[PDB]
């Protein structure tokens, strides 16, 4: 059901023109209270100019699937930036697989936090950490 | 040629398959020892759900056009993303023209040091601002 | 061995005449690899102006049980600072119980990354969360 | 303003919470949004290899970064929501440092201020902070 809901809006992503096209390959994985894991295989579309996973996108990924995870709550309210760090670990290279966890680590009136992890799918090794803050 | 390169780098994303194709529509303003200025007008492909600039596209423009400063220093080395912030205090709106200053605050060794400040072209009020840690 | 090493560690701070006094009443609660958990009761001098745990604080506890963290591993390295990430979701008031958790979530050759969340002892509820990179 | 925010600081030289820890600073400036301090490094002020701890900058960028707060025209001092700090460059003993802060942007509940420590006589950057206050 919920997951279900978030399936289409990531369906609606691939045909979307907005930067929200940018995301068009992921796939979800599961979706629960406050939590969302979703999953890609880098692409040429998603290197940088040394052939590995662009930093750009994955503060994408992070800003994006940090949301999700938001929207997957009680109150369900998306919210607005306010302040994003990313710590860089390990480069995922072409042909990788990525998996993507977005957890809520507390939200309150008008404040929401997330930390998103990065992780080699095959080794389960991070590959980087986001933490975002948004307004709700 | 300084300013000739990045200008070439340029034109290459415009016209690039991997990730750094989102950012074809910026344009070089002034390239210096430290100090990169590029140019962007907001349209509906760099904008979120709601209409304004999308996050994570700021989060691109402060990696790339951070890197350029560094490219434009006597080592010249892009270095490897290790951490990134980014503040967002105000949002862009679509049809804005905004302006991302860049300049390199310190550079090691093997550890350079960024800051870059996204602009409302016409107020000068500040958009969002972005701290970047690179390894070299 | 590692406990026994960090315990001195500690005592040696409740007589230090550098920074590192201000932490002279955590307790450690154990050591493992990547891995050490302290704790420490708020008092007046671990205080703000308005009575709860100040920010400095928090960032300093991070900074030296990070550190405790990456000394209980193969390496063994304390590393120095290079970034620090600080949010903060609920304060801690005169008289709460804190634990200190620090994580190595990875460490390279010459840097080093981790994680620290302080949580009200009682409630389990998260105070502040810290990500920390170090130059080794 | 300048006097007002000094007789603050003269509190911490006295104060028994962690606001102590501020003792040895000294104002030089305080302006709307702005204000310059500076602090010679002690031991008191070191870590364990001897140069300025990350804590005590971090420290210094919450509470310089507040004055600034409290030098606008609201003048509320707020609550951290966030803090992030670069190291550049140690600060060693005996050696003098700036402390300046700015206000970068203040709206109806958030506040965003930066904070850069500088070395008084080379004005090298020893670290920057960017601190996102709630008000």
């Amino acid at each position: 059901s919920m997951t279900q809901s978030l399936r289409e809006v990531i369906k609606a992503m691939t045909k979307a023109r907005n930067f929200e096209r940018v995301l068009g390959k992921i796939t979800l994985v599961s979706a629960a209270p406050g939590k969302v894991i979703c999953e890609m295989k880098v692409e040429e579309e998603h290197t940088n100019a040394i052939g590995t996973l662009h930093g750009g996108l994955t503060a994408t990924l992070v800003d994006n699937i940090s949301t999700m995870a938001l929207l997957c709550t009680e109150r369900g309210a998306p919210g607005v930036s306010v302040d994003m760090n990313i710590t860089y670990m390990s480069p995922a290279k072409l042909g990788e697989d990525i998996v993507i966890t977005a957890h809520v680590l507390k939200q309150g009136k008008t404040l929401a936090f997330t930390s998103v992890d990065l992780t080699n799918k095959a080794t389960g090794k991070l590959i980087a950490q986001g933490r975002h803050t948004k307004h709700l």
